[PDB]
């Protein structure tokens, strides 16, 4: 569907992901190549697959959101399945099929929410016909004059006016109603009915079949911890089968939604590992070749820290400066008082365990807990968050090993 | 169905898969005796059953295409299960029944799109007729001169012939409609809503099963997983046990199907192993009669990876000439190029691991991965892709074993 | 059913089965013994139940073949479980009444089957009435004389005989249809409608279990397989349980199938073993009582061997001429010829694994994917099969006994 | 439900049952047990349950036998579970529930036969009037002499006196049917059409639970192999868990069936052991509580042998010469000849494993393997089964013990 050239898309990941310029452009060309495919002729239509891609990489350092906003971005159905789930299903688990299944019903409640969307306008656009009919009961037999029927748009006019707020007046409109319930109500009821009657409910779910089957992306998470390793044997083959169980699906298959049949041939896999203990050529042959695609994501750094404190849209630090206006409250960062708080995470990555960026989220809300009470009494100002405030509620827990492990 | 006899089969075959030629004969003796055996009397048509094939030989050099391209090529339905998908059926799992289900929603998935293949002229024919009536309300009560209600084709002709791209004026039509609209709606409404009336359900069902049991087939790979070997015997069994379930399917069965009764009968079955560890003798008695044909593959060697290169009709090289065309790109391989792809991908497979000719995949996406994204910022240019080109991007990375185990 | 002495069943078997007159002789008494009850009186019918029957032999010596043509001579429902298949239910498996539910479940797709038979002369036979009644349609009140109705046949009879064969021709008939489809296609569709119509579904399915009460025959294979070792302990509980889970089903006992409540008390159960590792003996006591009936049955010889390549009805001989005639090659095996192919299978089962008969199969098809695969270019000719083509196409590969655990 | 004594109940199971009078009195005043409670009041009739009994007894002596003839006896629901069947649900199997659902599925393939007896005589009667009103169409209103429908018995009785073997006259009667047919058809089609119509559900349906509550007979064989033994103790909470498991329904509950809500509170139960190995005191506290009848039934002896040979009703001696009967032939068994057969059986018990008088059946039946297979071709002849004749037949099988443990 969308035309943005691979540059373009990676332009418009850099708006949400620091860095990992690489599994930018790894992520952008698979898109681009779906609308690539369309170009194409009957033939080659077949033949051209998704080049799933395998993104390596240690944890928290932005594999998922990479695939998240890519997803977002192409109004795609996204899921994302850690693959160990399946480990167990040797002794009973979730069959792999669910992965298609869960990922149609998302696929469902997704393209169900946005058709309440162009249902939400002319859904209560021709639901004030319906209290307006009797407000001012349309003429017996209306003069087709393409304008006479707009004629109260005198009268009729007045009550849409007064009907753009003040309202709350108790009515009775038309399985229709028949009933007498206030206009707020009438009004309430109308939304559904006037809406519902706009959707069709067949190209409704055979859409979301469309939609997985056209975009989908599944992302596969710790797919490494599913190859073989010289710990044992009993649970290589389990692991192992858990790879022969994903083979169809990355290599084009049938599945059984209840929703429809869905096929998997066009779905963009991103298969996601750190590869710590096993390596990509431990997966089996078959899965290495669904996985022509290969990047790897690099560690964060303070400075990468730094950025993604302030950088994104809709970063953490803007979302607490929005958050706290709610309040009437003016929060500011310093420059000092960030570089600061992505010291500290840093820190504690190094001090304790490394659990990437997702480090700065718990630094930050550590260090907010108190404004973020406080706020409401504390209406009216504007309160500076610099390096002094941040060092005095970070450091001393920072320091505490320990207290960091439970903390922060 | 098909009339192709052996010799055009195979020959059909080469179109798509490089060198195992005896493969090829085997696979094609077998879709020739289906049509042998309609060719038969009474008697003779229940005792004559499928000469069902073991193909034996290493990862990726075409077990599966060369299976795949004959479904294809007969238009039958196609099933490609993994035999290990069972050994953990004794602790739960999938029952080997579910392999004739797929074989089933698939054969049905398949009969469905290609009735909307059949009938895609009707709602464009004897269906646009919709909006045409409403454009020009047809005189009351037509007269009848076989060629009156062809008069307008005038008038008439000039709705029609307008109507070849020139809509959005809304309109209404007829639980048949009713509902005022428009037309990029009004006509694709009006798509699907004539269409469904052709096609039936007890004849599109019921020609699903018909297809599964008469021309069904059905690929089992790893069959070689499955068979005893001398580390245990506790997995022995269980692996046995999976022999042993899957014979009432090449024996000769009946399976339950929410589409109705199938038959295994006469269902094709190909078999697929390696066998380094078990040969075919392992397999239980039982099986290794019902697997009357066997078939060796040879490894692929630098010459096959040049061939399968280029020659197979929509080559990977091919595939990637025209996705880049899309971008307005003109991309060109040398012989030396492909001459050292092949190279290249023979390389790691013999300093790593064996992967088979899916190894190109991956070698020749990593070569383009730059071209691929900036495509775009490349339009209108003529860009070879010759040795040089191909060494100064691979050399680095093959010459690497342990980022090849990552990258490649 | 069956009026047929056991001699005279004998008799019948001896067409499809060489040699096992024992194991013969004693499959007829049982069937027999069904007639001979149907001719007691009330009480006595209840009292006398099936004498189930336990093959004992080597693998692939006629025990099954034995059961599938005692059963398809009495047109009797047949299944065939390995009993194997119920150890696993101790973790989770099958359950043991599932034999008696896919015992109906073919004696439905069988009862369906034969429905089609009966229902396919008058099924179509009043069939023509409707494509007919549009080509000639009746007159305005027939006019009862039992002969002034076969009165076309005079203008009636030329569309009959005009439509044994040129038809195709485009026309309309009556939910009915009333739709204007093909005659080819009327014709098609009216072969349902009409056949259906004819067909009592009550009775039907009602049947079925009329047939799995009457004259089922379960063969349940490998019950020594499920009898004690002196391996280990806990299997032997579960294999001993699988024992007891089938006890009631030849005990007499009430199952629920989803056609309707099946009784067991009247199949007739064939039990098989090799008996290598455990004695009849091992069976527990209440099963030991209910297998009444003993039976070995040899091992087969290379004179064996030669018969069942030429002798049975439809024998895989006869059956590869027909085959080959399809091509239009006529095909001739000379007695040293088929003597000689013989030789190799009992070579190849003393040489490496003995497969009993099935190693015949195996033998004459490597033997003839030579003829088969030239076959169609091959046309108009006379192909002999002597000693000379035999041992130059099997020999070296018979002598390679690696090579045998793979090819043949 | 039965009025009868203990005394003429022991009576009634003699005509069964050899020996074990101990057993006989056991269950004997059990089912008086169930008549002596509804001569009682409303408070006495909850509280009074029924009287448990524990049957103890090695394999085949009439512990199942005695059993069973007891429900059959009182026509009274019956169902035989095996103990271990539910030993291995720690893992997976069926619940204990499963019970009384199956005494409730066979408590209505009884109710529901039993209802076919009770209307086998109005579809013949006051229902073969369909093909006679087809045959002479009543009188326009017939007038009404309360002998004037009778007149015609002349014309019409002639109609129904010659319909006492003459059809095949195809005429059509009437969801009613309307369809032209026959009457080997319209006759036997009428058998079920009108029927059908006296049987109604919510009695049918609701009785079979009455049945189960009120009659009910639960035979729980090898209780004692769910004791506790001295060997582990993983698989003895596993056996105990049986014995919790079983409590509810022995102790008082509420079971759900897909025919509705049964109370167990007065089903009887009848354990059966051999205890060997456990003890009844080995039950747990709970269970033993419930089972107050403890009955021992003693090994039978060569003299009971032969009375088991003969005296009882329906004998497998009886049943015997009766098939044989069939085949027009007039079997003889002399005294000597029965206490011979009577001596094999006792014989190989000794010498192999004993499985009581189940071996019998066993050495009766090949003793006679060669005149049931000459049947046919003996017809009008006398053959004497003399003491000679089993000499000559069973002396070698029994005298070799490895075959008896193949062959007897
Ligand atoms: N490169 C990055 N740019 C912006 N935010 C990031 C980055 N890496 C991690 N994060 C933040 O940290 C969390 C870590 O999860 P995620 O990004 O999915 O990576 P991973 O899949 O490796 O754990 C995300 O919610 C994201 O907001
Ligand atoms: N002989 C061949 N000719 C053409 N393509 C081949 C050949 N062998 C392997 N391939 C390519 O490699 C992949 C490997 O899969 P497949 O051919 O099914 O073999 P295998 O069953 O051994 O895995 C396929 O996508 C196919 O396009
Ligand atoms: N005595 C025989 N006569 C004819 N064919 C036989 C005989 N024994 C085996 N066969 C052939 O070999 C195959 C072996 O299977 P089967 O006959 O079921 O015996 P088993 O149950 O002992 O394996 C059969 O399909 C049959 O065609
Ligand atoms: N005392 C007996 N009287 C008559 N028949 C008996 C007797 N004991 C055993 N049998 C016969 O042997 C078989 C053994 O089963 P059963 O009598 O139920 O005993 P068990 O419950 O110990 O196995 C039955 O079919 C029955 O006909």
């Amino acid at each position: 569907h969308s035309e943005m050239t691979p540059r373009e898309i990676v332009s418009e990941l850099d708006k949400h992901i620091i860095g990992q310029d690489n599994a930018k452009r790894s992520v952008a060309i698979a898109l681009r190549n779906r609308w690539r495919r369309m170009q194409l002729n009957e033939e080659l239509r077949h033949e051209v697959t998704p080049k799933n891609i395998l993104m390596i990489g240690p944890t928290g350092v932005g594999k998922t959101e990479i695939a998240r906003r890519l997803a977002k971005l192409a109004n795609a159905p996204f899921i994302k399945v850690e693959a160990t789930k399946f480990t167990e299903v040797g002794y009973v688990g979730k069959e792999v099929d669910s992965i298609i299944r869960d990922l149609t019903d998302a696929a469902v409640k997704m393209v169900r929410v946005q058709a309440i969307e162009k249902n939400r306008y002319r859904a209560e656009e021709l639901a004030e016909e319906r209290i307006l009919d009797v407000l001012i009961p349309p003429a017996k037999n209306n003069w087709g004059q393409t304008e006479q029927q707009q004629e109260p748009s005198a009268a009729r006019q007045a009550f849409r006016k007064k009907l753009r707020e003040g309202q709350l007046d108790d009515k009775e409109i038309e399985k229709q109603k028949a009933r007498k319930l206030k206009i707020k109500d009438a009004m309430k009821l109308l939304i559904e009915e006037e809406a519902a009657k706009l959707v069709n409910p067949e190209e409704l779910k055979q859409d979301a079949i469309d939609a997985v089957e056209q975009h989908g992306i599944v992302f596969i998470d710790e797919i490494d911890k599913i190859c073989k390793r010289g710990e044992s044997s009993g649970p290589d083959v389990s692991r192992e089968g858990v790879q022969r169980d994903l083979l169809p699906l990355v290599e084009g298959c049938t599945v059984s939604t209840k929703h429809g049949m869905v096929k998997t041939d066009h779905i963009l896999f991103i298969a996601s590992g750190a590869f710590q203990i096993a390596k990509p050529s431990d997966l089996i042959p078959e899965l290495q070749g669904r996985l022509p695609i290969r990047v790897e994501l690099q560690a964060l750094t303070t400075s990468d820290f730094e950025r993604i404190l302030t950088e994104p849209n809709a970063s953490i630090t803007v979302q607490y400066k929005a958050l706290m206006a709610t309040e009437g409250v003016n929060i500011e960062f310093t420059d000092s008082g960030i570089k600061r708080i992505a010291e500290a995470a840093w820190q504690v990555n190094e001090s304790t365990e490394n659990i990437g960026a997702r480090r700065l989220h718990t630094v930050l809300e550590r260090l907010m807990e108190e404004i973020s009470y406080d706020a409401s009494d504390l209406s009216g100002q504007n309160i500076t968050i610099d390096a002094d405030y941040v060092s005095k509620h970070l450091d001393a827990l920072v320091a505490d090993e320990d207290l960091s492990r439970f903390i922060l």
